[PDB]
């Protein structure tokens, strides 16, 4: 869908922006610091797991640049694995989300944090 | 879930992207120039339109900024008229998705467009 390399850099920086815009929102939840309201976090987790399928449909060949290291084309089957691994973890902070259990949701929402902190050690220039 | 009117910015202006991406992805496709799966409009659709929910709550009280026009908080209830028509015309544009026909398709995506553009005329600088 992206005319230029460029447009493919300017999606995914989007995604990447909304995307942690809605992990990190629960962050004082998470800690206690606000209070928990399950509707809330499950409809708020429903986005995030919509927005955390997009960003990796925008690093196709050739579409080097922005913070992107090149090893994420040299390594597609690693950079591939971070990603289905993060997806996953998404997976389950949904489930604990839809079950409203305050714990689960604590260490699911720890999980998917070590699975973003992973894939910008190895990926993000 | 801003910590400063900055934020609120680059989250909206984010969602927007994002969601320009999917609306202008089916150009192609409305106009016959890509083939139609119907299938696949109707998942990219479902995408647009969780998108399409996004941008309105980054323009809360005090977050002027960006392109947005100051008229937006001056004029509230005009500026939320705009994007419920707006997300009501998304709704429309899903239901012919949904259907799986394109001149409906076709007529729907018409219209959400000159929603996007009526509310670029009035609030965006
Ligand atoms: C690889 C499988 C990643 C996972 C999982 C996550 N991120 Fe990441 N992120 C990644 C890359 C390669 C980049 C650079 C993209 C570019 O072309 O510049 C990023 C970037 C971000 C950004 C900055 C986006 C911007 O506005 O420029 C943020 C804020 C970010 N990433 C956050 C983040 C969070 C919170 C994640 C889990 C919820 C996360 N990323 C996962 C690669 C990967
Ligand atoms: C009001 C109810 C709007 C509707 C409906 C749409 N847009 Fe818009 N858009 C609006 C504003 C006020 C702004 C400026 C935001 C800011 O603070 O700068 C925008 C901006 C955009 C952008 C640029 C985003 C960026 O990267 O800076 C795009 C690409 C954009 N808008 C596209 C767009 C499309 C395709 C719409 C319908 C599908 C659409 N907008 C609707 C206000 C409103």
């Amino acid at each position: 869908q992206f005319a230029k390399p460029e447009d493919a850099v300017k999606y995914r920086q989007s995604a990447l922006t909304l995307m942690a815009s809605h992990f990190g929102r629960m962050t004082p939840v998470v800690k206690g610091q606000a209070p928990y309201d399950a509707a809330q976090i499950k409809a708020n987790v429903e986005v995030l797991k919509t927005l955390s399928a997009l960003p990796w449909a925008a690093f196709g060949p050739g579409t080097e640049g922005g913070d992107a290291r090149p090893e994420i084309w040299s390594d597609a089957a690693s950079f591939k694995q971070k990603q289905q691994a993060f997806q996953d973890n998404i997976v389950k902070l949904s489930a604990a989300a839809d079950a409203g259990d305050l714990d689960k949701l604590r260490a699911a929402f720890g999980d998917v944090g070590a699975s973003c902190k992973a894939c910008h050690a190895a990926y993000r220039k």
